[PDB]
């Protein structure tokens, strides 16, 4: 009964990037990558608690009234400029911890890691996922816009993520480096609704594979559903359609139990769990891909 836990990946790479940046009343992080610094637009909002015309900030922006700042080292801002909901800051001096790096969008239903920062302090490191709105289930409180998603492929660092809001249900979210707002969300104080949740169904499975390969298997009976039916299924009870799967062929040998065992357990595990439980939830978990399931359990 080893379980399934949320993973990160290391931090180090990330955490001599991040700077304070300050303008007015304002606190929150920045990225200081090469000769620039970037954070989220609002930083130059007079009141960030009220709708925001950003035409009108930006045109009072004075530069001097930028403070950057890491350790003793305090950054002058030479030039700045909107990149979409970012602000990019030319900055006179060069971040000699710069890493290697590229920029990705991360797609609904992908897993990535959050450094979060407060006011220049990286304090913590978490896994998270992409959800169908283009939000995450972050933990982000005050103090933490800038904070920076990332991930580590093939040891080449992405950075995707920057955060920017929490919507009335919890929900947070952010920018890609082009500046666009994953979920097309403003970035203002407006009531915004995230919209309804779509569960990522090859997430679903990947979680059910994982509590089969520990052993529970309650949820498992003597039916199947096929693919095409399950999708027609899935597109009006809010799960996303499943293209393929060829994704568990290493978890449906490993466990004797092929994808359309699962895809007829989402079904009726939609419906409730009858008191019981997977690996401790009550309720059906989408916050694992299928690769993050398998490296975790088998190291593949
Ligand atoms: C920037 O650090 C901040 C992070 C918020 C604060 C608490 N949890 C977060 O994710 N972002 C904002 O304060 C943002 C400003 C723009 C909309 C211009 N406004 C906002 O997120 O309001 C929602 C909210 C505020 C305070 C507590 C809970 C939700």
């Amino acid at each position: 009964h080893s379980g399934l836990r949320k993973m990160a990946q290391p931090s180090g790479l990330v955490e001599p990037c991040i700077v304070r940046v300050s303008y007015g009343n304002n606190v929150l992080n920045g990225l200081w990558l090469g000769d620039e610094v970037i954070c989220p637009r609002h930083v130059i909002a007079s009141d960030t608690t009220r709708v925001i015309n950003y035409e009108n900030e930006m045109s009072s922006v004075r530069l001097h009234n930028f403070s950057v700042s890491k350790n003793n080292v305090f950054l002058g801002v030479v030039s700045a400029r909107y990149k979409g909901v970012n602000l990019v800051l030319k900055v006179n001096q060069v971040n000699p911890n710069t890493p290697e790096h590229k920029f990705k969008s991360i797609k609904a239903g992908e897993s990535f890691n959050i450094l979060a920062c407060y006011e220049g302090c990286p304090g913590s490191v978490y896994g998270v996922n992409m959800r169908s709105q283009g939000t995450i289930k972050g933990s982000f409180i005050a103090g933490t816009c800038g904070s920076v998603g990332y991930v580590l492929e093939n040891g080449i660092l992405y950075f995707v993520y920057m955060h920017h809001l929490e919507l009335g249900n919890g929900s947070h979210v952010g920018s890609n480096f082009e500046g666009e707002m994953y979920g097309g969300y403003e970035d203002q104080p407006s009531m915004q609704l995230e919209g309804t949740n779509v569960m990522s169904s090859d997430n679903v499975v990947a979680f059910l594979y994982a509590a089969l390969i520990n052993g529970e298997r309650w949820f498992v009976t003597n039916t199947s559903m096929s693919l095409e039916s399950y999708n027609t299924w899935a597109k009006t009870n809010s799960f996303t359609e499943l293209s393929s799967t060829d994704a568990f062929s290493m978890l449906a040998a490993k466990t004797g139990q092929s994808v359309e065992k699962l895809l007829d357990s989402i079904v009726r595990l939609n419906k409730g769990f009858g008191g019981r439980t997977i690996l401790s939830y009550g309720s059906l978990c989408d916050e694992f891909t299928p690769t993050e399931v398998i490296r975790q359990m088998y190291g593949v």
